[PDB]
């Protein structure tokens, strides 16, 4: 049930968890809730989302309490501005370190409590399988 996109494959979960145990379905599955790195890549997403819900990758990391990505892709702060429903982040209640798509929009993204079940997107690359590259 992977869904093709310019070099990665994503799976829409059917079952809803929590932001972590989400995360750990996808790491089960050899990825990660999926980074966004382009207009045309949010597009996709939400696009598919139809509406509904979905964690991505979006969690909260180091002392000063910036937003980063699960899979380790280095978060841009000037390119993700755009990808936020107006108003987010907003930190409700002080308790919102999980990130999710909502609005069917590019401006689609809001933080929310980390515990709360929500369907959800797991990404991972197209690797092709080759001998090794090293000698
Ligand atoms: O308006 C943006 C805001 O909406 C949501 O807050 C909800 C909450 O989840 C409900 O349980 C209930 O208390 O009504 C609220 C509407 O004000 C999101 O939780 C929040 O993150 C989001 O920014
Ligand atoms: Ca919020």
């Amino acid at each position: 049930g992977w869904k093709y996109f310019k070099g990665n494959f994503y799976y829409f979960s059917l079952i809803p968890k929590t932001w972590y145990s989400a995360e750990q379905f996808c790491v089960s599955r050899n990825s990660h809730l999926t980074s966004v790195t382009s207009e045309s890549e949010q597009e996709f997403l939400y696009k598919t989302a139809g509406g509904l819900i979905y964690w991505i990758g979006l969690t909260k990391a180091g002392m000063e309490g910036d937003w980063s990505w699960v899979d380790d892709t280095p978060f841009n702060k000037v390119q993700s501005v755009r990808f936020w429903i107006p108003g987010e982040p907003n930190n409700a209640g002080n308790n919102e370190h999980c990130g999710n798509i909502k609005a069917p929009s590019l401006q689609a993204w809001n933080d929310a409590p980390c515990d709360k079940t929500f369907l959800f997107i797991c990404k991972r690359p197209y690797v092709p399988s080759e001998p090794s590259a090293w000698s």
